[PDB]
């Protein structure tokens, strides 16, 4: 009896995946979740992280490729890998020369998810729904502070769309626009964050708890799914802003150290497969990277232009850079100030 470890973000599979695949192959599966590429990277770093197979995002992937971490993957033990699409391989292979490492899994974007009549509620029928203005301009949050704020607890993802705002590149590598201004934008608007997580805002902005959240394009579509299902009233909607924001690859791929390889291709062939992906795209309200699958998904999730983007919105999309050891320490440090901003002290 064999048993496959799987380590992959949270809200990202349909319920019965998993059940789907111990019924057809008798393989036991241990399905562990995270939220964070930090998590993530932390234990592919500091040893055995014990999975056979994990879910980072294409440019931690990138990040941490030349460690040695991943193990490449045997693409004749992956038959079904025509199906992905080609051209999205070409652009996955910026972060993984050739493919080697990586199967794409979902692509989605970083944007805004918002209770529309709250906001509406508070900031007028003209509030600015397709602007980072309706989240990080601190007149905004001031007015939104009562009914809920939250944003990511991923520095690498704040940052960048705080530099975009600025008129900044969102990559930038000047220690000085992280110290100076983003810093000095993110501690303006502190006060009226009511908290900086990335997962409990789905539940939140589905219950009517948060009003606003920097999101996960699909996360939020699942948020409002949630809230529609439950028929409470709730109106959730997401905005990719007019701005830019980050776009992304997450993709499945094998620790070097994985115990069960020949069960973990099994996992990632039966992934490639049209219809299990589609399923998962049509639970989780992510685009797949696979285009045999395209046909299947839903028309509520193919047709929704927060989830698939056309062209003008593409053309606005940023990807995250790897940053030299300068970079991260000011970034890390200045997000750690941020996060303890509303805190009391006595120096003075
Ligand atoms: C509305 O269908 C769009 C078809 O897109 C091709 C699929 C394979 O790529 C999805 C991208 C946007 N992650
Ligand atoms: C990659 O293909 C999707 C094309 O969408 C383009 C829209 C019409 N502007
Ligand atoms: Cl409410
Ligand atoms: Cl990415
Ligand atoms: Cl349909």
């Amino acid at each position: 009896q064999k048993t496959l470890h799987i380590y992959n973000w949270t809200d990202y599979i349909a319920p019965d995946t998993v059940a789907n695949f111990e019924k057809e192959t008798g393989i036991k599966v241990v399905y562990d979740v995270f939220d964070s590429n930090e998590v993530l990277e932390g234990k592919l770093m500091a040893g055995s992280t014990g999975f056979d197979l994990v879910v980072p995002s294409a440019y931690l992937l990138e990040r941490q490729l030349t460690a040695g971490v991943f193990q490449p993957l045997d693409k004749s033990k992956l038959p079904e890998w025509k199906n992905l699409d080609p051209e999205l391989l070409k652009l996955v292979a910026k972060h993984d020369p050739d493919n080697k490492f990586a199967m794409p899994y979902m692509w989605a974007t970083t944007g805004i998810g918002y209770n529309v009549d709250k906001v509406k509620a508070v900031l007028g029928e003209n509030a600015p729904v397709d602007s980072w203005d309706l989240i990080l301009k601190p007149e905004n949050l001031e007015k939104l502070k009562s009914c809920g704020v939250s944003f990511l607890d991923d520095p690498e993802e704040v940052f960048a769309t705080v530099l975009n705002y600025l008129g900044k590149d969102p990559n930038s590598t000047k220690a000085d626009d992280y110290t100076g201004p983003a810093t000095d934008l993110l501690l303006k608007l502190r006060p009226n964050i009511r908290y900086f997580h990335s997962s409990q805002y789905i539940n939140d902005l589905a219950n009517g708890d948060i009003c606003v959240a920097i999101g996960w394009a699909g996360d939020v579509w699942q948020a409002s799914n949630r809230a529609k299902e439950a028929k409470n009233g709730v109106n959730v909607s997401f905005s990719i802003p007019k701005e830019g924001a980050m776009a992304w690859f997450d993709v499945f791929a094998m620790p070097a150290d994985a115990k069960n390889k020949d069960e973990a291709y099994q996992f990632l062939n039966y992934l490639l497969r049209p219809d299990v992906v589609a399923h998962i795209s049509d639970h989780v309200f992510y685009a797949n990277a696979n285009k045999a699958a395209t046909p299947l998904v839903s028309a509520e999730v193919r047709e929704n232009p927060g989830i698939y983007p056309p062209a003008d919105v593409r053309a606005k999309l940023f990807t995250q850079k790897v940053q030299d050891p300068k970079i991260d320490r000011v970034r890390t440090r200045a997000w750690t100030k941020v996060k303890s901003g509303k805190l009391e002290h006595h120096h003075h």
